[PDB]
């Protein structure tokens, strides 16, 4: 089984101990580490934030304690311009040299592959995506005959199923694919006007008619357009979406005047770490949607959809009980890294209950 962590360049600037840096991570929780985000410059892959370089070091020298940690590095991701994928991918000749300048990048910082985190392809793009995915494949295997290992290649995928018959061929980037990360968790939130969860693992007969917002739906999906189950990852997230109440309503159904008030480290409309809800908890209501298994919480006019230890345990044995390859979490920095901020003294609470069930048979 594999667990694939995402680790964000930017939580670094968080004050005071929202504050993430690399050697906060533990080299033995995931078997992956992937590194968000890369930019592209002149149809090259680049850096981003200017200390990635020392930052790049800093991640890949857990692979010194832990020999087996694989690492790689995402490009794209949603403060990347979708048009600005699409300019390079519709060009054989800017598709070329971006791909040429992979390796070499990947090589020289000491990565072991590249995630393409494209957010999203439309109709258009389609049938360039998959030129990307077959082409670079190819270069990466014409690079191991060097004899140095392999590169390995990834993408995270949309779980909506517009979204899927919009702009994947699945059975055919899944050939050239290492391994397939499904974003299953942002199906609610993305400014709705009334409350729901993110990242519901069932449908649960309440609240019908977008029957296919929910881990179960999207896994059951792409297996049926000819994604193989050992080359699949569950997406778990880290964090919760808020938003503020527009009335004393509280259960499903509850209008919404808009996103929720900023969390006081990740100062971000609309989502909270994990910790900055462990904290949130105290004095909240504590509910839970049986039909989806997931939690939800509410204090004052501030309602909160997140994921628990029972939550995302659960989810857990739901990839395994379908054969997946494994777990996917976003993000790293968003857990209780320093494991102060949650009760018992547990670096990683939310990762670590992932990789305990992944462990077991
Ligand atoms: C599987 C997968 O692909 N992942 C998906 C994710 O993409 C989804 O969302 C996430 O992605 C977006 C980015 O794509 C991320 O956005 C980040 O937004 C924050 C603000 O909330 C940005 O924070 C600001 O960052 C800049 C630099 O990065 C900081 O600027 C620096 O400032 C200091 C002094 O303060 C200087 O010393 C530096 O020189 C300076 N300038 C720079 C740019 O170098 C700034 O301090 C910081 N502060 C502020 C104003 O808040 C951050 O940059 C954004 N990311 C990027 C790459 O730009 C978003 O937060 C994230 N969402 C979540 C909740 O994690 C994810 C969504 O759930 O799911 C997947 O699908
Ligand atoms: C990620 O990569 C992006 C795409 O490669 C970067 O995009 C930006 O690149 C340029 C240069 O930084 C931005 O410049 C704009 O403003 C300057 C004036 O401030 C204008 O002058 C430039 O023009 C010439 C190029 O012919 C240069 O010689 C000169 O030195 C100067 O840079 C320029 O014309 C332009 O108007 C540009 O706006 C922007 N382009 C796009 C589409 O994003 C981006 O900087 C990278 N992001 C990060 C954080 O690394």
């Amino acid at each position: 089984y594999k667990l694939i962590c995402y680790y964000t360049s930017w939580s670094q600037y968080r004050e005071g101990d929202g504050s993430c840096f690399p050697d906060a991570i533990d080299p033995f929780l995931c078997t992956h580490v992937i590194y968000s985000f890369a930019n592209i410059s002149n149809n090259e892959i680049d850096t981003w934030e200017w200390n990635d370089v020392t930052l790049y070091d800093t991640l890949n020298t857990l692979k010194n304690r832990n020999p087996k940690l694989k690492t790689l590095l995402s490009v794209g991701g949603w403060n990347f311009g979708p048009e600005r994928f699409s300019a390079i991918a519709s060009k054989t000749q800017s598709r070329r040299t971006f791909i040429k300048s992979v390796p070499p990048f990947l090589r020289t910082h000491g990565f072991d592959g590249l995630d393409l985190a494209w957010l999203y392809p439309g109709r258009r793009d389609k049938r360039h995506l998959t030129t990307l995915v077959k082409e670079m494949k190819a270069e990466f295997i014409r690079e191991a005959q060097a004899g140095t290992e392999q590169l390995l290649l990834s993408a995270a995928v949309s779980a909506g199923k517009i979204a899927i018959d919009r702009g994947y061929d699945i059975a055919q980037i899944s050939r050239h694919l290492d391994f397939i990360s499904l974003l299953t968790y942002d199906f609610h939130g993305a400014w709705r006007q009334t409350v729901g969860h993110h990242s519901p693992l069932f449908a649960g007969n309440e609240d019908a008619s977008s029957r296919f917002s929910n881990a179960d739906y999207a896994v059951s999906y792409m297996l049926r357009l000819g994604a193989p189950a050992n080359k699949l990852v569950m997406g778990i997230p880290t964090f919760g979406r808020s938003f503020t109440l527009a009335s004393s309503k509280t259960d499903v159904g509850a209008p919404v005047s808009g996103p929720g008030v900023p969390g006081r480290f990740t100062k971000e409309k609309g989502i909270l770490a994990y910790y900055e809800i462990c904290d949130f908890l105290h004095g909240a209501t504590t509910h839970r949607f049986r039909d989806q298994q997931v939690p939800y919480a509410t204090k004052g006019n501030q309602w909160v959809a997140y994921d628990d230890q029972e939550s995302v345990k659960n989810k857990a044995r739901y990839l395994k009980n379908r054969q997946l390859a494994g777990a996917m979490v976003w993000a790293l920095d968003l857990d209780d890294f320093r494991g102060t901020f949650c009760g018992q003294n547990l670096t990683f609470p939310l990762t670590s209950a992932v990789k305990d069930v992944l462990a077991e048979v």
